[PDB]
């Protein structure tokens, strides 16, 4: 604390040059560590010898600037975080630089230079700031995937505990196998690992995972396959090789448990952010109302416009006489409809004529097709300058959608005049068709559900400009990471061209955009990891680095998804046929009827987008294939048909085949890139009209209010069917008191604890087996038998054997009790579920998550428009399987052929496998190659003998047949999504802030549990001494019994019907007129309308009239 001058004369720099000027030596310090050519180990070629030197400069500059704020602000600049961040990383600097000198593990900390460039920075703070806030209240939430990511790993080490390490060395280390197949176990019961190869051997060893990571044994493997599994990404690889390995048809249900509660929380976490979003979408956004601001705008801009033709009327209707007659006549021409069909007409049979080129190239019409574009010109000029003639100079040329029009038809006469004569790479004709596409847009004037569709994107890019600069630096950083921690030690012992390294910046970039789409990361992964850390206890350093770039970098996509959400918010603002029973029995619902007219009523329109980005998809096809692409399948198919293995899965493997012409014309992919960026909008825009079909289908169901209020009315219809209760407790004082104390908070973390470490004998099991830690192990679940024994023992005599067998949890904890009965009874595969039910110990750990239990209580009880769609999915699937089997029968299971024994599909359980991986996206394209008219299947019938050279199997039809059964399973999944999001909209996306009606009834439960006593005549002498505290947020306040004493107990009238006798439904009335508005006695108008229209309108109790016997001592 001093300021004579000196702090005084230093808060004064705070120039916007000055941050100008550190925001550009920021910008250089990220350039400098761009290039810093990596070598092996100190190679001083005079570039690094510079660059060590510059960053003095950097040093001494960035803590000159520190000192100043320093002393600028005081014990100021530490408490805030993006200040103590960028001092932090200032004194880590300092401290290596001086290390270094006195004599380089530090110098990454250099890499966490360029995050400080968002800390002053404006547009970006507040971004980051709201993200950082949206996914704070779902943190909870990500805990629970902990505990998934745990169990089921616990599972496969109980049951693939060192399956892997038999293997089938054919002679001496060397597999019999083309190092591709899985050496399984010559089992004792064979089908299995038959490894019938003419001679062989099998041994121990590891030839399962390509490198030995993902082997079940060591257990961080473990927990790293299941996270590899639980990411929908090369899970049937895995499952294959433990079919194999260990036998078929027995381990898949444990698969299929994990996917399908991946699904389960993936919906849960989209549910999560959709309240996140909605928390800010309305609420502070209804307060300004800035969309009412827009409309506003608009409206202006239409009546300026009105006003003005009227004042061009009023002048035109009074040499230049002539001339004046004449501009009546021109004003009036021009808006009749038959002029407007006429010039529309005409620009369509131009836009048809300019398209007429069929990638042909003949010479006797292309002449023809010339001198007619330049009359077009004539025939995009007439209406112009009469628009300049019948409307106002200045009225025309100002609506920011002609204006484009004039724009665009003078670009494409200079381009026309341009190229009438010679110039270099002319791409005239090029941008003379792409204007002639925007002529269209006059088309799209008229039926403005695509003209209000562009609108919403020309709109969302200013907002989604900072979250793309974002997601650009964060890619930024992470492989400037990446290149610093690998520089180029992608060695691997090995000859063979790996598909990515770390060497430069461009090749690095464009693995961290790989690995950030998740296509084959999992070797890229195996390969950083092997280059250096092998297997052991420091090579999983690596490891991490990966699994953050994945989440950390996905969510954020995902969040640049909701940002795409709030783009949307921007948008927003002939053998078996006998299954007809289904049909008639799934039509009592009738909630999906009504979506399936919506669909198949805007099933026009999607066509007619699908038809406008085809013709578009011609345009830029035809430019592409006349200007390059020249040879040494069509202008309107070729994209397409690549398309067809490009739905975002293959594209990626695209770029995977390209990265080894060669060169020429690499943008197609970029443009194969905006097309699907355009598809991923316009879709998304059409997922957006779903969305809005969605609002009509489901959230047009608001109906009318009908009641007094909107929330209050939810208050009081809630608040009057609560009904108190008993909860009686047994005279056993002694046992019960030890319950409260011994068994409690204490309990719970012993029990934690001690499963825990149970676990580090049981989780954390030695690699293989060692007879000492065998032992150990055995007697240490000995001790653990007789623990759970006594606890059990302490828990069912104590807790009154009359009252055991009445609480749901006590149920609960039984069924564990008899669990571990068994276990010590027992005390063996496929009956070791006692061990689990120690696992199944830690979902008691979710109990006391309760706070987040009503989450799953909304979740798992949401089964009420679960099961119609359940059951349309089911029958889909019933359907769709059936019909395979005799179109798709002999599948010909070949080894290593993609169709094999674990590819079988003439089995009913298999094909059903084999559908519902397709169903997920795994890798489907290849099961559709898998099937071609060409390809022979079971030549084993006596028609078989290949006479003609034909293989009896078409199955050139499972293409469209699978294409429609993914986007029936999406769209049907996408509906039962929105089914519980809107089941849960008046649970999650309420009031839960700070006063939520939930919170109420959590409080009428506390009401129902707060008061031990329960002798439903509470005293006004009793009711101070315990029920003093009511409610934090409902209550006036913490100056109990009442905050204010006169108005609760006049206006409530202090209740006295028996030594001051309280009931619990009359205080929850008296707790509900504090949130209501009624005054004291006299109140008759409003008390008494609330009260007898009871009977009528408000809450229907013409029955139960109990109320009208205790209110009218209190309010009647
Ligand atoms: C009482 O509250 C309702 C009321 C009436 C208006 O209803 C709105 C409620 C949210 C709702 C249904 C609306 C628009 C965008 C909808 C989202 C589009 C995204 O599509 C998905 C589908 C899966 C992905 C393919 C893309 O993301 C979802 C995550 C997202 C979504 C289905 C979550 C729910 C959203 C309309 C006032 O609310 C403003």
């Amino acid at each position: 604390l001093k300021n004579p001058i000196r702090r005084a004369c230093i808060s004064i720099v705070e120039w916007k040059p000055f941050e100008i000027i550190i925001l550009l030596t920021i910008f250089a310090n990220c350039v400098a560590l761009a290039i810093y050519i990596p070598f092996p180990e100190d190679d001083s070629n005079a570039t690094n010898s510079n660059l060590e030197r510059v960053e003095y400069l950097f040093l001494i500059i960035f803590t000159v600037e520190a000192f100043l704020k320093v002393i600028a602000y005081g014990l100021l600049f530490h408490p805030n975080a993006y200040l103590r961040n960028g001092w932090n990383l200032l004194d880590f600097i300092i401290v290596v630089v001086g290390l270094f000198s006195a004599i380089k593990a530090l110098r990454a900390f250099r890499v966490l230079r360029p995050l400080r460039l968002v800390s002053g920075v404006p547009s970006l703070q507040v971004v980051l700031n709201s993200i950082i806030k949206a996914m704070v209240p779902l943190l909870h939430i990500a805990l629970l995937v902990l505990f998934v990511i745990i169990i089921y790993a616990i599972i496969g080490l109980e049951l693939f505990m060192g399956k892997m390490h038999k293997t089938c060395y054919n002679q001496e280390g060397i597999a019999d196998v083309p190092a591709e197949d899985d050496p399984s176990p010559c089992a004792l019961e064979t089908g299995h690992g038959r490894q019938c190869q003419n001679g062989t051997v099998c041994k121990p060893g590891w030839d399962g995972p390509k490198h030995g990571i993902t082997n079940f044994d060591n257990f961080a493997f473990a927990m790293l396959t299941v996270f590899q599994c639980i990411t929908m990404e090369g899970w049937t690889d895995v499952l294959y090789w433990v079919n194999d390995a260990v036998g078929r048809d027995w381990p898949w249900i444990y698969f299929v448990t994990l996917i399908i509660i991946g699904s389960f929380f993936v919906l849960n976490l989209v549910l999560g952010v959709l309240s996140g979003e909605f928390s800010k979408e309305r609420e502070k956004a209804k307060a300004r109302g800035d969309f009412q601001k827009l409309r506003e705008k608009q409206q202006l801009e239409e009546d300026l416009k009105g006003y003005l033709d009227w004042i061009t009327q009023a002048e035109d209707i009074d040499w230049r006489r002539w001339n004046r007659f004449c501009r009546r006549k021109c004003r009036a021409a021009v808006k009749s409809n038959v002029f407007y069909w006429l010039v529309i007409f005409l620009v369509f049979l131009n836009t048809l004529t300019i398209a007429s080129e069929h990638y042909n190239q003949p010479n006797w019409l292309t002449e023809v097709q010339d001198t007619a574009n330049k009359a077009l010109l004539a025939l995009f000029t007439a209406e112009m300058l009469l628009k300049m003639y019948s409307l106002g100079l200045q009225a025309y040329f100002v609506s920011l959608f002609n204006r484009f029009d004039c724009f665009v038809v003078c670009g494409g006469i200079l381009e026309t005049i341009l190229v009438e004569t010679k110039i270099m790479s002319p791409l005239g004709i090029s941008v003379l068709r792409c204007v002639r596409l925007l002529r269209i847009f006059k088309i799209t004037r008229y039926w403005n559900s695509l003209s209000n569709l562009v609108a919403s994107l020309l709109n969302s890019v200013r907002s989604i400009a900072s979250l793309l600069l974002l997601l650009f630096l964060f890619i930024i950083i992470f492989s400037l990471l990446g290149m610093q921690l690998f520089g180029g030690k992608f060695n691997f012992d090995e000859m063979q061209t790996r598909r990515s390294t770390f060497d430069n910046f461009p090749q690095s970039l464009l693995t961290v955009f790989q690995i950030l789409t998740g296509e084959d990361w999992n070797s890229v992964m195996y390969d950083g990891i092997m280059a250096y850390g092998g297997p052991s206890f420091p090579g999983m350093l690596v490891c991490i680095y990966f699994i953050i770039l994945f989440i950390c970098g996905n969510y954020i996509l995902l969040n640049v998804f909701l940002a795409i959400a709030v783009d949307n918010l921007a948008d927003a603002e002939l053998r078996v046929l006998r299954v007809l029973r289904p049909l008639r029995a799934i039509n009592r619902a009738k909630g999906l009827k009504h979506v399936v007219q919506c669909v198949f009523v805007a099933i026009r329109t999607i066509g007619n987008i699908v038809i406008v980005t085809t013709l578009l998809q011609f345009m830029f096809a035809c430019i592409g294939v006349q200007l390059f692409k020249g040879k040494l399948d069509n202008v309107l198919a070729a994209m397409m048909a690549l398309f067809t293995v490009s739905t975002f899965e293959g594209w990626p493997e695209l770029l995977y085949r390209s990265i080894d012409i060669y060169n020429y014309r690499v943008e197609i992919s970029i443009f194969f890139i905006i097309y699907i960026i355009i598809i991923a909008f316009f879709m998304m825009n059409i997922f957006v009209g779903f969305v809005i079909v969605t609002f009509q289908e489901q959230g047009e169901q608001e109906y009318k209010n009908c009641e007094l209020d909107k929330n209050q009315r939810q208050c009081v219809e809630y608040a009057l069917k609560a009904r108190p209760l008993r909860r009686y407790i047994p005279k056993n004082q002694h046992q019960y008191k030890v319950w409260y104390v011994v068994n409690s908070t204490y309990f719970e973390y012993l029990m934690f604890v001690l499963i825990l470490l149970n676990t580090i004998c049981l989780a954390m099991q030695h690699y293989g087996q060692s007879c000492l830690f065998k032992i150990a192990m055995n007697i240490l679940n000995m001790l653990f038998t007789g623990l759970f024994t006594v606890e059990m023992i302490l828990k069912l005599i104590a807790f009154k054997p009359k009252h055991y067998f009445c609480d749901a949890w006590n149920t609960f904890d039984a069924l564990i009790v008899v669990g571990s009965i068994v276990d010590i009874a027992i005390t063996r595969i496929s009956i070791t579920f006692f061990r689990l039910f120690r696992v199944m110990r830690l979902v008691k750990l979710l109990s006391r998550g309760e706070g987040i239990r009503t989450l799953l209580w909304t979740f798992i009880k949401s089964f009420q428009a679960l099961p119609y769609v359940a059951l349309l999915i089911v029958m889909l699937f019933f359907i769709y399987a059936v019909i395979g089997m005799q179109v798709f029968g002999k599948i010909a299971l070949n080894d290593t052929t993609e169709i094999n024994r674990n590819n079988n599909f003439q089995t009913f359980p298999q094909a059903v496998l084999l559908l519902f991986r397709c169903a997920t996206g795994e890798a489907w394209q290849d099961i559709m190659l898998a099937c071609m008219p060409g390809k022979k299947c079971a030549p084993e019938s006596e028609p078989s003998n290949s006479t003609e050279g034909e293989t009896p199997c078409g199955s050139s039809f499972a293409v469209f047949y699978f294409i429609s059964f993914y986007m029936l399973c999406a769209f049907l999944i996408i509906n039962l999504f929105v089914a519980v999001i809107m089941d849960n909209f008046d649970y999650l996306t309420r009031d839960w802030s700070i006063l939520g009606p939930h919170h109420l009834d959590e409080f009428k439960r506390i009401w129902a549990e707060y008061d031990p006593e329960a002798k439903g005549r509470i005293k006004h002498l009793d009711v101070v001494t315990l029920l003093r505290r009511i409610q934090p947020p409902l209550g006036f306040g913490k100056l109990c019994p009442h905050r204010v004493a006169c108005k609760r107990l006049v206006s409530m009238n202090m209740p006295l019907n028996s030594d001051g006798t309280v009931m619990f439904n009359a205080t929850l009335f008296a707790l509900v007129r504090t949130a209501l508005r009624i005054k004291t006695e006299g109140n008759l108008e409003q008390a008494n309308e609330e009260l007898r229209a009871i009977i009528k309108k408000i809450w229907k109790r013409t029955s139960m009239k109990l109320l009208d016997q205790v209110v009218p001592p209190a309010g009647d």
